[PDB]
RNA sequence: GGGUUCAGAACGUCGUGAGACAGUUCGGUCUCUAUCCGCCACGGGCGCAGGAGGCUUGAGGGGGGCUCUUCCUAGUACGAG
C-alpha cells in the first residue's frame, strides 16, 4: 500500500525562496491544487500539513524546507520550500544546494526586503541557474503603476548579482485568492476562474 | 477576650531574704430591662382659609453607577525580525 513510482516525464527540482511572510508556502500549496484538477498523480497539500511541524504551525511560519511533488502533462517537478527569515538560512541553503530553478516571491505590498537580497545573492552562489519572480499581494489597493515598480526594481536586483533579470519572467497575482477558490474548488481545470489562471502563467 | 494588666504554679535571672523582671511559661468571673438626642420601622392627632370618593404632578430625598477574557476588524499601520 505504498504504490510504485511511474517515470513518465522529466523530473526537475524547483525551490521557492524569498523574504518572509511573502507567500512562499501557500504559492506553494496553490501549486499543489492547481495543477491537481489537471492531473492526477499530484496528491494534494494544504498551508497546513505543508508546514506540518508545530510550532511551524501553532507558532505560525515556515521552519524546515518542504518537499513537495506536483507535475504537468508537460514536466514532472519537485518542489523544495525554503524558509525565510535568517537563522534558518542554513535551512534555505541546504534546500537551495538543490533545486534546479528557484521561483522567487517577491512582495507588491512590501517589494524587495533585506532577505529578498541575501536569499538571491545565495542563489548566485549556491548554484541555482534561472530564478522566476512572483509578485505576490497583488490583490491590494488600486495601484495602477506601481506593482509595475515592483517589476522595474525586482529586475534590477536580479541583474545586480549576474542574473537575466531584464528577461526573467515575472507573474502577479495572488496565491491567497488563487488557492482559496481552489480549496473550495477540488476539480477544475484552468481558463475558468480569475486567479487560479495567474497561477499557470508561472507553472 | 487569643495579647496586656489581680490572686495559683514553674523556668531563667536578680536578691542573704521577703520577693522581683513590658523576660519567659500553664491557668484564670466581660454586668436580662434604653429616660433623652440619634437611627430603622409603624401609627394616633390636628392642619392643608367648603365636605367627600378617586386618580396624580414631583420641589426635594434616596438608589444605582463595576470589570475581565476571547473572537472579528488584522497577522493589516509600524517592524529587518
Ligand atoms: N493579501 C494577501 N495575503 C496573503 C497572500 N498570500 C499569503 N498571504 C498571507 O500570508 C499568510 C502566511 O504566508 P506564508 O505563505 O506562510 O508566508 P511565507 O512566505 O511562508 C513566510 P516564512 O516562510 O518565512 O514563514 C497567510 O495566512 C495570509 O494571510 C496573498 O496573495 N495576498
Ligand atoms: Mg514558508
Amino acid at each position: 500500500a505504498k504504490g510504485e513510482f511511474i517515470r513518465t516525464k522529466p523530473h526537475v527540482n524547483v525551490g521557492t525562496i524569498g523574504h518572509v511572510d511573502h507567500g512562499k508556502t501557500t504559492l506553494t500549496a496553490a501549486l499543489t491544487f492547481v495543477t491537481a484538477a489537471e492531473n492526477p498523480n499530484v496528491e494534494v497539500k494544504d498551508y497546513g500539513d505543508i508546514d506540518k511541524a508545530p510550532e511551524e504551525r501553532a507558532r505560525g511560519i515556515t521552519i524546515n524546507t518542504a518537499h513537495v511533488e506536483y507535475e504537468t502533462a508537460k514536466r514532472h517537478y519537485s518542489h523544495v520550500d525554503c524558509p525565510g527569515h535568517a537563522d534558518y538560512i542554513k535551512n534555505m541553503i541546504t534546500g537551495a544546494a538543490q533545486m534546479d530553478g528557484a521561483i522567487l516571491v517577491v512582495s507588491a505590498a512590501d517589494g524587495p526586503m533585506p532577505q529578498t537580497r541575501e536569499h538571491i545573492l545565495l542563489a548566485r552562489q549556491v548554484g541555482v541557474p534561472y530564478i522566476v519572480v512572483f509578485m505576490n499581494k497583488v490583490d491590494m489597493v488600486d495601484d495602477p503603476e506601481l506593482l509595475d515598480l515592483v517589476e522595474m526594481e525586482v529586475r534590477d536586483l536580479l541583474n545586480q548579482y549576474e542574473f537575466p533579470g531584464d528577461e526573467v519572467p515575472v507573474i502577479r497575482g495572488s496565491a491567497l485568492l488563487a488557492l482559496e477558490q481552489m480549496h473550495r474548488n477540488p476539480k477544475t481545470r484552468r481558463g475558468e476562474n480569475e486567479w487560479v489562471d495567474k497561477i499557470w502563467e508561472l507553472l
